[PDB]
């Protein structure tokens, strides 16, 4: 007799993951009085 058997098993299994993300809120106010006198002014970056 002469019996041979065999296996061989592989499994790969990669996974990638990439983001890149940026948000921006910009608001920007300026308001005048005349007749007295006023200015006023904002400015936000979110």
């Amino acid at each position: 007799e002469d019996d041979l058997k065999t296996d061989f098993y592989k499994d790969l299994t990669s996974l990638g993951h990439n983001e890149n993300q940026q948000g921006s809120f910009s608001s920007q106010g300026g308001s005048s009085f005349s007749v007295y006198s006023s200015k006023r002014s904002e400015n936000i970056n979110h």
